[PDB]
């Protein structure tokens, strides 16, 4: 009979950003297929700790699930020294939504207009400039601590809540350059409010095809990109998450569900529940060589 009543995609950002924006497309669909409520309650806080800590400890009833993040599956333990939960054993996988290109920009009074013009600009004034972190550990500040070691920049972090603040301040010139997810900064593109440099993919974004990547305007074999989930608590009945899984991966494969999350500057995902799995253990590996690389881990 599954659902009855309202259920809760719980959002671990605040609004404007891209883990919000995908979560509102899911949740209206959900809505309309099943014909009860998919509300999103947006609990902010610790880089989704604080969101991930709670769908932990709520019923495995099926009328709560997590909006996954990297931070919350893999990159979270790289700075926090304690959580509040155990992302291996606390959640079980629904389905991977989207993945999602990197988007390296500067802010507009910044006199730069390409990957290379940045670093001789940042390597003729080390340390007095600033860069725009979305969330502590997040897939966008650990790619320009990669993108700092891989080329010897020294630009300094000012962490936000979210992408939505720290993309105000780069509009306005408070920090001078982000790395950060690109359909929560596409907005701001198109309005002319910031400058795109260069995507963090290993192949150009189609619907964006003459912004190079990173790696060919001069940083050879430099890669990264961010992803976001579907996750239930330990426990929830597999009929439950089996009717979601292929509710969802029914949208992502359909031709406008495809056209819809492009247009918005991400991927479809879509595959299992153990697709999901194999993709979170896979980055936690991946990660944890950059971290390490980069000299960043939890104080
Ligand atoms: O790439 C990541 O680690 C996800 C960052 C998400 C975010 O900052 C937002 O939704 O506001």
């Amino acid at each position: 009979d599954w659902p009855t009543r309202q259920v809760t995609l719980v959002v671990p950002f605040t609004s404007g950003g891209t883990t919000d924006m995908l979560a509102r497309l899911i949740a209206a669909r959900l809505s309309e297929h099943y014909g009860q409520s998919f509300v999103i309650d947006n609990r902010s806080g610790e880089s989704g700790n604080i969101a991930a800590s709670y769908v932990a400890k709520v019923p495995a009833d099926g009328y709560t699930f997590i909006i996954g993040t990297p931070g919350i599956h893999a990159t979270n333990r790289l700075v926090y020294r304690t959580m509040g939960y155990d992302p291996a054993t606390d959640f079980t996988p629904v389905i991977v939504i989207a993945r999602v290109p990197n988007l390296l920009s500067v802010t507009k009074s910044l006199p730069v207009t390409s990957v290379a013009d940045l670093i001789s600009y940042a390597r003729q004034r080390p340390r007095e400039l600033f860069y725009g972190v979305s969330a502590l550990g997040s897939t966008g500040h650990l790619s320009t601590e990669l993108f700092k070691t891989m080329t010897g920049v020294e630009i300094t972090a000012v962490p936000y809540k979210g992408s939505a603040p720290m993309l105000r301040d780069l509009a306005e010139g408070r920090v001078h350059l982000t790395i950060d997810n690109l359909p929560a900064s596409k907005p701001l593109l198109e309005a002319g409010e910031i400058r795109p440099l260069a995507v963090t993919t290993a192949k150009r974004w189609p619907p964006l095809s003459h912004l190079p990547t990173i790696a060919e305007a001069g940083v050879p074999g430099y890669e990264t990109a961010s992803w976001f989930t579907v996750g239930a608590p330990r426990g929830t009945p597999t009929e439950i998450v089996t009717s979601l899984n292929t509710t969802v991966a029914a949208f992502l494969g359909s031709d406008s569900g495809t056209v819809k999350l492009r247009e918005i500057g991400a991927e479809p995902g879509g595959g299992s529940p153990q697709d999901m799995q194999r993709h979170v253990e896979a980055e936690i590996a991946r990660w944890e060589k950059v971290a390490k690389t980069a000299g960043i881990a939890p104080l």
